[PDB]
């Protein structure tokens, strides 16, 4: 699994997330209550920003190329591919 450090507005929490599990799902199951709505990669509710490490969000559709190049991620459809750090609650920053 990968260590995913969620940098939330109320501090950091590092969870383990298997390669085959979406970050939001692992976070929810670890007891975090992160924003979401569609869970299909088609909105901005679950947006985060990758500060370090890599994800695979090939499933996503809402973010544009520039947003992804600036590290935004739709956590509901993102798998980790390394140990990573994701700032949560980033929809207003998009
Ligand atoms: S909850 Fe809509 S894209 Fe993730």
């Amino acid at each position: 699994a990968y260590k995913v450090t969620l940098k939330t507005p109320s501090g950091d929490k590092t969870i383990e997330c298997p390669a085959d599990t979406y970050i939001l799902d692992a976070a929810e199951e670890a007891g975090l209550d992160l924003p979401y709505s569609c869970r299909a990669g088609a909105c901005s509710s679950c947006a985060g920003k990758v500060a370090a490490g890599t994800v695979d969000q090939s499933d996503q559709s809402f973010l544009d190329d520039a947003q992804m190049g600036n590290g935004f991620v739709l956590t509901c459809v993102a798998y980790p591919t390394s140990d990573c750090t994701i700032q949560t609650h980033q929809e207003e920053a998009l």
